[PDB]
C-alpha cells in the first residue's frame, strides 16, 4: 500500500521504506535499515509507504534537521500522520521556546539527581532478578529479565501498581510497534482513562512519586493544568516502558553469539562504560521524525509545508561516514558517534537511567552468567516501528558455569 507521489517529489528521490515493515526484517532491525545508507540510495529519500513520508538518512542530515526546530516542527512527530495528528506528549510535542519549562520539571522527575537515589534499588533488583534465574540454565530474557528489571523501577518511581504492567504494556506497545489491533488515538484514549484518576488523586493527596511530583509542578510561574500533567505522565508511561526494555534485549543477543566481547568486560570491567556507548551506538533502535513548517530546500530537495520526514536516530550511528565498519562492536574505538538519545532541544532526559540500568546489567550478569548463548534452533525475531524490538529470547546456560553472589 503506496500512495500516490506527490507532485513535488522527483521520481529519483523515491524509495520505498516501510518503517513498520522493511524489507530484510530477517537479518536484524540496524540491518534492515542500514539498506536506506547503500550507495545506491540518495542522502534524503521518499517512501510511498505508510502515507509518503521523506527520510533523512545521514548523520549530517539527521543532526541539522534535529537541530532546525524553525523548519522541523515536533508538533507531528509520528508516522503515519494520524498517529503524529494524535500525537500531543509534552514535552515532544512542543518546539522552544514553549518546550522549555516543561522539560525542566519532566528533569525534576527523571534527572540524574533521581538516579543518584534509586542507585541501590536499580542494583538490587538486577542482582535478585539474576540469582534467580542463575540456577535454571535457562530463560525467555524478553520476558524474564529485560521485561521485569526496567519497568519494576519505573512503576516504584513513578507509584504505580506492578499489577497494571500488562496493561500498560500493551498499549505503550501499540503506540510504537502498532500491531492493527488499535489506533494510536484509541490506544492514547486508553492510557489517559488510566492516568486521569491518579492524577485527580495526586493533586488532592500528593506523595513523593514522580506523578505527585508532575501534577502539583509549576511552569510558567503558575501550576500545571490537569491535561498537561496528564500529557506529560503519558509519555514518561512509553519512556519507561518502551526503551530500555528492547535496548537491553538486542545487547544481550549480541553478547550470547560473542563470547569474546563477554571475557572482555569481565577481565577489563573499566571498559564497560565505553561498551555501554558502543552498544547504545550498533543496537541504536529509535525512529521519529517532524514535520515541515513551511516550504524549504533542504540540502537540494524542496520539501512542502505539511510534509513530513523521518529522522532516524538509529540512523546517524550506522552512517560509515560517521563510524568506521558501522556493523562491527568494537568496544576500543577512539569516537563512538551516535544520537541514540536524539540530538537538539528534544535530547533525552532518561538517558542517565538508561545508561544506569545497561551497565548494572551488564555488570551483574557477567558476574553470575558469564558463559550463555541462545538456545539451540531458536529463531530469534526482531520488530520494527518508532521503537524496534525482540520477539523473545530464549537463552541457555550450565548452572555448573555460574557464580553465586
Ligand atoms: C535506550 C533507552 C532510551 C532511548 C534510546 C531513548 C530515546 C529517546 C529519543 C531518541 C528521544 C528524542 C525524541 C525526539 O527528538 O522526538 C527521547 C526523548 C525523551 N526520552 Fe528517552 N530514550 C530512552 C529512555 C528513556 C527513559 C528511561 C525515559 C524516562 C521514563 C525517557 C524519557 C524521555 C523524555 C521525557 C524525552 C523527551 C524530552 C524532551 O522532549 O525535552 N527516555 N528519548
Ligand atoms: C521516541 C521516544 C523513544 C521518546 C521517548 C518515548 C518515545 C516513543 C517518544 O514519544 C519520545
Amino acid at each position: 500500500n503506496l500512495a500516490p507521489l506527490p507532485p513535488h517529489v522527483p521520481e529519483h528521490l523515491v524509495f520505498d521504506f516501510d518503517m513498520y515493515n522493511p524489507s530484510n526484517l530477517s537479518a536484524g532491525v540496524q540491518e534492515a535499515w542500514a539498506v536506506l545508507q547503500e550507495s545506491n540510495v540518495p542522502d534524503l529519500v521518499w517512501t510511498r509507504c505508510n502515507g509518503g513520508h521523506w527520510i533523512a538518512t545521514r548523520g549530517q542530515l539527521i543532526r541539522e534537521a534535529y537541530e532546525d526546530y524553525r523548519h522541523f516542527s515536533s508538533e507531528c512527530p509520528f508516522i503515519p500522520r494520524e498517529a503524529g495528528e494524535a500525537y500531543d506528549f509534552i514535552p515532544t510535542s512542543m518546539d522552544p521556546p514553549e518546550q522549555r519549562q516543561f522539560r525542566a520539571l519532566a528533569n525534576q522527575v527523571v534527572g540524574m539527581p533521581v538516579v543518584d537515589k534509586l542507585e541501590n534499588r536499580i542494583q538490587e533488583l538486577a542482582c535478585s532478578l539474576i540469582e534467580s534465574l542463575r540456577p535454571q540454565g535457562q530463560c525467555n530474557f524478553t520476558e524474564d529479565y529485560a521485561e521485569p528489571f526496567p519497568i519494576r523501577i519505573f512503576m516504584l518511581l513513578a507509584g504505580l501498581p506492578e499489577e497494571d504492567i500488562p496493561h500498560l504494556k500493551y498499549l505503550t506497545d501499540q503506540m510504537t510497534r502498532p500491531d492493527g489491533s488499535m489506533t494510536f488515538a484509541e490506544a492514547k484514549e486508553a492510557l489517559y482513562d488510566y492516568l486521569i484518576p491518579i492524577i485527580e488523586q495526586r493533586r488532592q493527596k500528593p506523595g513523593t512519586d514522580a506523578i505527585s511530583i508532575v501534577a502539583n509542578g509549576q511552569v510558567n510561574g503558575r501550576p500545571i493544568t490537569s491535561d498537561e500533567a496528564k500529557r506529560m505522565c503519558g509519555l514518561l508511561l512509553v519512556g519507561g516502558l518502551d526503551t530500555v526494555v528492547n535496548f537491553l534485549s538486542f545487547s544481550m543477543e549480541f553478547l550470547a553469539k560473542s563470547p569474546e566481547h563477554r571475557q572482555e568486560l569481565i577481565e577489563r570491567p573499566e571498559r564497560i562504560p565505553a561498551a555501554c556507548e558502543e552498544l547504545l551506538r550498533r543496537f541504536s533502535l529509535v525512529a521519529d521524525g517532524r514535520i515541515l513548517t513551511s516550504d524549504y530546500e533542504f540540502h537540494g530537495v524542496q520539501l512542502k509545508k505539511g510534509d513530513q520526514i523521518l529522522l532516524p536516530q538509529m540512523l546517524s550511528g550506522l552512517d560509515e561516514r560517521e563510524n568506521a565498519c558501522p556493523m562491527h562492536v568494537d568496544f576500543s574505538r577512539q569516537k563512538v558517534s551516535h544520537t541514540t538519545f536524539g540530538h537538539g532541544s528534544h535530547l533525552c532526559l532518561g538517558q542517565h537511567l538508561a545508561r544506569r540500568e545497561i551497565i548494572v546489567t551488564l555488570k551483574e550478569w557477567l558476574t553470575r552468567i558469564p558463559d550463555f548463548s541462545i538456545a539451540p534452533g531458536a529463531q530469534i525475531q526482531h520488530k520494527s516501528g518508532i521503537v524496534s524490538g525482540v520477539q523473545a529470547l530464549p537463552l541457555v546456560w550450565d548452572p555448573a558455569t555460574t557464580k553465586a553472589v
